[PDB]
């Protein structure tokens, strides 16, 4: 009998991955140059393994979070919300902003699946819980969780957003950045919450979940701010 879960398995060459992206990572970022990339693999492997995949916490993943740390200049924080694919361009471009995944730790895991389960040291190429249908406490889930948080505390002065303009739910509650980032932006450094509409012809920071994502952050006394982006591709030049 093996177990089978909802959600798609962890991605093939997953350990060699993970391993292959931190050295390449210290390569081309010389601050991270003397991290050692076996012991940050074996951190992100002893979070997982030999537990099973629905009982994860946020101190299973510190061990990594402690090697992976890097403190990037805080204001200049990108957050992003769907809409990634855009977001990344553009930190390709700007080069001195940094999203999540232009960190180590998020560099090491972007568009990746992993898990394990209890007792023994494999992993599960076969299928991972889904985080609806089987566990909000996945080691996938958990291991965002737990980053986000460290990411959104650290950031200060103006913080920015990406968000999708082409979506039912331009601002969603239930996703990482308005479930997990919002609340966990610091009202001692950062100003202002500038949130960015990407329009993939009308004014769409009026909408009613705009509206409602100024609620929240206003709450927190962090002032909100809300740009339009008409023309995508044109703003990626005229930066
Ligand atoms: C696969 C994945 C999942 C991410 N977060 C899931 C999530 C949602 Cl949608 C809502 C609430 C919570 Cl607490 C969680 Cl954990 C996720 C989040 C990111 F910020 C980034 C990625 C990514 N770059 O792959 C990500 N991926
Ligand atoms: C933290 O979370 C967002 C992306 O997650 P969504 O579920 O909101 O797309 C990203 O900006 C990270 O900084």
């Amino acid at each position: 009998w093996r177990q089978q879960w909802s959600g798609p398995g962890t991605t093939k060459r997953f350990p060699e991955t993970v391993l292959a992206r931190c050295v390449k990572y210290t390569e081309i970022h010389p601050e991270m140059r003397h991290v050692d990339c076996q012991s940050v693999w074996d951190a992100f492997k002893g979070a997982f393994i030999s537990k099973h995949p629905c009982d994860i916490t946020e101190e299973d993943y510190q061990p990594l979070m402690k090697l992976g740390t890097q403190t990037v200049p805080c204001n200049k924080i990108l957050l992003w919300s769907r809409i990634k694919d855009l977001a990344h361009q553009f930190t390709q471009v700007q080069r001195d902003m940094f999203t999540l995944e232009d960190t180590l730790l998020g560099y090491l895991a972007d568009d990746l699946t992993w898990c394990g389960e209890f007792a023994t040291s494999k992993i599960n190429y076969q299928s991972c819980p889904d985080w609806r249908k089987d566990c909000s406490n996945n080691p996938v889930s958990v291991f965002w969780k737990t980053v986000s948080r460290r990411f959104a505390e650290a950031a200060c002065d103006v913080v920015h957003v990406m968000l999708d303009g082409s979506r039912s739910k331009i601002f969603d509650k239930d996703s990482t950045f308005g479930s997990v980032e919002v609340h966990n932006l610091q009202p001692e450094k950062v100003q202002t919450l500038e949130a960015w509409v990407i329009h993939g012809s009308r004014d769409l920071c009026q909408d009613p979940t705009i509206k409602e994502l100024e609620s929240i952050i206003s709450k927190r006394n962090i002032q909100f701010s809300c740009k339009n982006i008409y023309r995508p591709d044109k703003f990626l030049q005229c930066v």
